[PDB]
């Protein structure tokens, strides 16, 4: 039995490259979450408080997301490398605005993924298209989220009422199609 | 064992300086409580029903705050001095201008109690810091929440739709960020 | 009523020093958040399970400490200033270091809040004292756990059968001295 | 409609050399079974008893996951080849030496999960490849046990008491990471 590089017995050797994009994609959550986190902070700086818990609860779900990965990367006898973080943004014109950063970094965020999920196709690596499997089903989702909470914003089109009625629905919980 | 000037039992004799601030200070507060009255009632004059509900509960609130401070007072072995209460202010132009004066009677009322603060500190009476200690805290969160009502309503720009919104806010107990 | 430099009606300004020693201290918690990942994903990678529980709450549990201060910042109409997050130290040659790691900071927490503090209390700044109060109660209690828990691992003296009986420990919640 | 050589109707022929493979791969499955059947008395040999009951409950769920194998066969329309099974290995000089060899069986199983799923994709038997995802991604998971179970005992470095306390863990269910 031999071991991987972070000391644990190693089932299948993992190439250097996937590793990295690995690392780098955790740096992607991670740095999804602290954006989210700025969201939040802009919306309740506004009195939008719906949408501030709303971008709170994504802040914290994006960090799980990050963590699983690193679960990930010790179940596969891979060294973690968690990286820099970068400030996020903090700063928006318009609700319109934000929410189209927040549906950019969602999809952005599937992206990286895409690109781990080619790699490791490259790779042959079958256990890392599989783990990544439910990953994309839930971009999916957030996706298809992020598309109606941006859309109703935009058609609310900048009208404080209607903006305060989207508002109480994400207190609600009311965030999806549903 | 010596007696207080209310006739109890003295732990420790209080400067008449910072006796005569807590006696103004529950002035301050009361009369507070009756100008949130003054302000429920002008809501009600305009049929904004979940404003009138939340500023009569604010006035009860404020009240028992004044009380509470009466009962250290009797705690303390002081004298009360209840004194003559100003009327409240009664007219504003719109529901705006009187969220701003909610926002700056309660900073005021803040301030008042950092003035108690400041003068027990200078008489190093180490009680009346700590008895103020979490009505300070309860004062960062009602200037939290009167900053989020007043920017709410502000953003409302005063277009009645948006204000019936957030008049139901109100009647449902939807008064802060949450 | 003045606006404060977030936006939002302004109950009394911050001096920009305190701003700023509160943005960092922000930054701290952030950091300390990440460093107790880091530890998490050490303990895991040597099948330290207890440990690695422990330590992956202690993440979200600090991460949730600095949002907190972020609410105050929003509570106080001042601005946040999310910032660059330093990578954490990732490398230990055994538990006991790492616990020293953990202890240390802890501490280090515990002397960017007593900093905080001192600055306030220069400014008279009331609220933040209070604000400030009962977070050094719980850096106490945290300090007292982190001293338990790095003791009893330096009585084990890199046994590793006193290792694992403390890991179960962790796993079951066995955290502090009780 | 035609029929499949198991003679039920056919949705879709399958390449003969996948159909092997997947026999093959049964055989593997089964002979993990009873290789964890052999380690499972090896432990009750040595009063191991939390151990020979974990390798009692992996040698029956190995061959839940044969039959269900077993079970794709037979809704493919394909025949199954139940083979000759080896004897398994029976004989070990430690429990580190015998978690090895479990940890070896655990990956090896793997690969010739990955060997049936390339074969599939070579001849886009997209069936296949689904049926398999979900086997992959348990895989994924024993392995991190193994890992686990591997690492904790190799920690103990053969001292009696540490594999007592690990015997006793594995008796009470606690064998993951968790
Ligand atoms: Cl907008
Ligand atoms: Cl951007
Ligand atoms: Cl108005
Ligand atoms: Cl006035
Ligand atoms: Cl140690
Ligand atoms: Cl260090
Ligand atoms: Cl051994
Ligand atoms: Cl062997
Ligand atoms: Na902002
Ligand atoms: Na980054
Ligand atoms: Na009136
Ligand atoms: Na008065
Ligand atoms: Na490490
Ligand atoms: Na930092
Ligand atoms: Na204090
Ligand atoms: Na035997
Ligand atoms: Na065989």
């Amino acid at each position: 039995v031999a071991q991987g590089p972070n000391g644990r017995a190693l089932a299948e050797s993992m190439n250097p490259d996937l590793l990295s994009a690995i690392q780098q994609h955790i740096s992607i959550e991670r740095y999804a979450s602290v954006t989210y986190l700025a969201m939040s902070i802009w919306c309740a700086e506004r009195e939008l408080a719906g949408f501030y818990q709303f971008f709170d609860g994504e802040a914290k779900d994006e960090q799980s997301h990050a963590v699983h990965f690193t679960q990930y990367l010790i179940a596969r006898s891979q060294s973690n490398d968690l990286q820099t973080l970068d400030a996020p943004r903090q700063n928006w014109d318009s609700l319109a605005s934000l929410m189209a950063t927040a549906f950019q970094m969602e999809a952005d965020t599937t992206s990286s993924i895409q690109s781990v999920y080619a790699l490791a196709e490259r790779n042959s690596d079958t256990r890392t298209t599989v783990f990544l499997d439910p990953l994309i089903a839930a971009q999916i989702q957030s996706e298809d989220q992020f598309a109606y909470l941006l859309g109703r914003v935009k058609f609310a089109n900048g009208d404080p009422t209607a903006l305060l009625v989207i508002d109480n629905e994400l207190r609600a919980g009311q965030t999806q199609r549903g």
